[PDB]
């Protein structure tokens, strides 16, 4: 009849690690099996590479400057979503769907309309990698979703399973902070990425120069060697395999009932992880693909299999998931929502409405450093601007997908730069963005040493 929906979201999950995108084998087989039945987008940019802003934005179908959840800080710095704002869950709930949510919330009110159940951490010992409450909560989340999908009560439903992993990578970094010899592992060690090194630190913006100061985990990884970073990637894959096994459990529960086959499965992330690219660990300030270009996978009744990743559209899950699911469910979407339904692409029809560019925002994490930034991703180039120092990046995503050569200061590229600044102005105007009025709050002690993370000195912005 009317379709059910199962949204499986993972914190930190990256395209590179997901086999469906063609770079890594062996980490996400169950996700790749869903993908093979359906469609995956190659350009799927989140409106902010940080948990709370992305999630606030996602489930209300807005951008972060509009929700006013621009960091992981609570009220009053950030504002909870008012109950008069339509939401994925209110839209679906008001139409007669049962709407349930399991796992990580971190939503600041944007989950309104979902009946939420809190997972209970179920601890266990891993013999090779550090595991913590992130991993343990996921055992609970998985048990909750399994029990629900193994017996609904009832249909039509929409269900979200919000997993923590591979977020446990953060705990790994803390256990392996600073100069160190790595704990031996039994796997083959993954190679560093081709974009690992930063070739010229003078040619990236001030806030990116000093992520080692403002970001605790960059502080902790600042002086790591190549073995260290390669163990970081092995651990990322481990936690990715861990959550994939839970995705597998949840899907087995889905298809153990007749409801399963009438269910549209979406698989995504709120943001990704640096994975050593550009020396990065986790996420902070920067807009590189590793962090802002997430897995975005659909399969189910009425969605046509496409073997080739959709790479001719710029997608923005943060905006587009709300309209896409509402479309497929036959629910009217409030005209103020700026997202675009991908349901035509998913049904194997031509996509006549599409995003001419997609955007991402940075503000702060916990308001130690406030250094607002904006990314504009056009059909071919990615442009970056930061207020602090008026820094700019410009990257050729066709010939330099690894983002190793900033072209912003290359005269050959000035009309391309002008054109992309002009898109940012378009975004700022149409979205009512206050970017240009915003103030930096970046202590000079966090901009002290020579640019770049290996040259980092001191404890970082934590003090104070
Ligand atoms: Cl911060
Ligand atoms: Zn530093």
């Amino acid at each position: 009849e009317k379709p059910n929906f199962l949204i499986i979201q993972c914190d930190h999950l990256t395209q590179r690690v997901v086999g469906a995108y063609g770079q890594t084998q062996g980490c996400t087989l169950p996700i790749d099996e869903v993908a093979s039945r359906g469609v995956i987008f190659s350009n799927a940019y989140v409106g902010c590479p940080l948990s709370q802003p992305s999630r606030a934005a996602l489930w209300s179908g807005m951008m972060p400057h509009q929700t006013n959840v621009r960091s992981n800080s609570s009220e009053p710095v950030n504002t909870r979503l008012p109950e008069n704002v339509p939401t994925l869950g209110s839209l679906f709930s008001e139409s007669g769907y049962e709407a349930v949510h399991f796992g990580k919330t971190h939503d600041m009110g944007s989950l309104r309309g979902f009946k939420h159940k809190e997972p209970v951490a179920k601890p266990f010992t891993d013999p090779e990698f550090p595991v913590n409450n992130d991993s343990f909560l996921d055992v609970g989340t998985c048990e909750d979703a399994v029990a629900y999908l193994s017996n609904p009560p009832k249909e039509p439903f929409i269900c979200i399973a919000d997993f923590q992993n591979p977020h446990n990578i953060c705990g790994f970094i803390g256990e392996n902070a600073g100069v160190h010899t790595d704990r031996p592992i039994s796997g083959p060690l993954p190679e560093l990425p081709d974009n690992f090194d930063v070739e010229d630190w003078s040619n990236i913006p001030t806030p990116v120069q000093y992520i080692c100061c403002s970001h605790r985990r960059m502080t902790q990884a600042a002086h790591w060697n190549e073995e260290n970073y390669r163990h970081y990637i092995a651990a990322f894959q481990h936690y990715t395999k861990m959550v994939s096994k839970q995705v597998d459990s949840v899907l087995k529960a889905l298809y153990s009932t007749p409801a399963g086959r009438n269910t549209i499965v979406v698989i995504m992330a709120d943001h990704g992880d640096g994975m050593a690219s550009h020396r990065m660990v986790t996420k902070h300030i920067s807009f590189y693909d590793e962090m802002t270009n997430v897995p975005f996978i659909f399969a189910g009744p009425g969605i046509k299999q496409q073997k080739k990743p959709v790479d001719h559209l710029l997608t923005q899950p943060t905006l587009d998931l709300l309209p896409t699911l509402c479309d497929l469910a036959g629910i009217a979407v409030p005209a103020e929502k700026a997202g675009i339904s991908l349901a035509p692409t998913l049904r194997g029809e031509k996509q006549k409405k599409s995003h001419p560019y997609v955007v991402s925002e940075w503000h702060s994490e916990y308001e130690y450093v406030t250094t607002p930034g904006r990314m504009v991703r056009g059909p071919r180039y990615k442009y970056t601007h930061y207020l602090e120092g008026n820094g700019e990046e410009l990257y050729d995503m066709k010939k330099d997908p690894g983002e190793r050569k900033n072209l912003a200061k290359d005269p050959k590229y000035s009309k391309i730069l002008a054109e992309h600044r002009a898109l940012l102005d378009d975004y700022i105007t149409r979205s009512k963005d206050d970017y240009r009025s915003l103030k930096v709050d970046a202590d000079p002690r966090c901009r002290n040493h020579t640019p770049g993370y290996p040259s980092h000195e001191g404890p970082g912005a934590r003090e104070i």
